[PDB]
């Protein structure tokens, strides 16, 4: 499961929450195995004596599922960065085993990004979706210079919290967002990491529309492996299908750094680029 993480070593333990100290409220969504729920969360922050968190309640026993449990709140306590999502620990007294984490109020950025199509509500501007785009490469400049490949990086992954503040995580093959070496040979690094930001980029300046929407599984596996390219959105400036056509070179070695990428979708979003569709 953390295999392609081997390299990484936590400096310190866990955080543990007491069971008692987590009162759960409602669902919020499930999927990968398996619940999240909305709670409020006592003794965490000194600041504030009760607060609201989001908590995963880990569905196996196992004995092999609470190896990967400690492994993976081991790697999740490492990640301290503005852009990516606030691990707060574990809970291990008693069943089933809880994983706390940041309470994201506008919830994850593709529903978000569909709600808020053409909190404020109505539609995302220019100078927001670039907004959005350059948090998400200043999350993805963290995670390179930690050696980390994230291997899903998508709108589906990441959250919107107050002031439309956007952190990437992993709620849980992403073929569609997948490079050709990654889709035939299981080759995931930050150069994977790279082509996915720029399906990302896509995702942002549609709106959150399915890469590849026009075809199937199989249609969209065959035209990545063969080389065939996303087309420009109506909403994307030239400066920005620029970004998403260096994630995509051939080549991995070919591709624009995370570096680069997010410098330059800075610059545009202290702009931004007079833009109109
Ligand atoms: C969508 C909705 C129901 N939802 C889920 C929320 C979660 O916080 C969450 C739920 N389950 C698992 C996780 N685990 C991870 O993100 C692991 C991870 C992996 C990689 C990186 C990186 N780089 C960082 C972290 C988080 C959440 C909070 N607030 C509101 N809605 C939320």
């Amino acid at each position: 499961m953390h295999h392609h993480h081997h390299h990484l070593v936590p400096r310190g333990s866990v955080h543990h929450i007491k069971r008692r100290d987590i009162v759960l409220k409602w669902e919020l969504g499930e999927g990968a195995f398996g619940k999240v729920f909305l709670a409020e969360c006592h003794n965490l922050l000194p600041e504030q004596d009760k607060m609201l968190v989001a908590v995963k309640a880990l569905k196996e026993a196992s004995e092999s599922a609470r190896q990967d449990f400690q492994r993976e709140a081991e790697l999740l306590t490492m990640l301290q960065h503005q852009h990516i999502v606030r691990f707060f620990g574990v809970c291990t007294e008693g069943r089933p085993l809880l994983m706390v984490f940041e309470y994201m109020r506008h919830g994850d950025l593709n529903r978000f990004l569909r709600s808020h199509g053409p909190v404020a509500p109505g539609p995302l501007g220019l100078g927001q979706l670039l907004a959005v785009a350059s948090q998400v490469a200043a999350g993805m400049v963290y995670l390179a210079g930690l050696h980390f490949v994230h291997r899903d990086l998508a709108t589906r992954n990441c959250l919107v919290g107050q002031g439309l503040v956007v952190k990437i995580g992993d709620f849980g093959l992403p073929i569609r967002w997948m490079p050709p070496e990654s889709i035939l040979y299981r080759k995931f690094t930050t150069e994977s990491d790279v082509w996915s930001f720029g399906v990302v980029l896509w995702e942002i300046f549609t709106y959150g529309k399915q890469p590849w929407y026009q075809l199937s599984n199989t249609e969209a596996i065959d035209c990545i492996t063969q080389g065939r390219e996303l087309e420009r959105p109506r909403a994307c400036p030239p400066e920005v299908y620029a970004i998403m056509r260096g994630c995509w070179q051939r080549e991995p070695q070919q591709r624009h750094s995370i570096k680069d990428v997010h410098a330059r979708l800075q610059a545009l979003a202290q702009a931004p680029p007079v833009y109109l569709d």
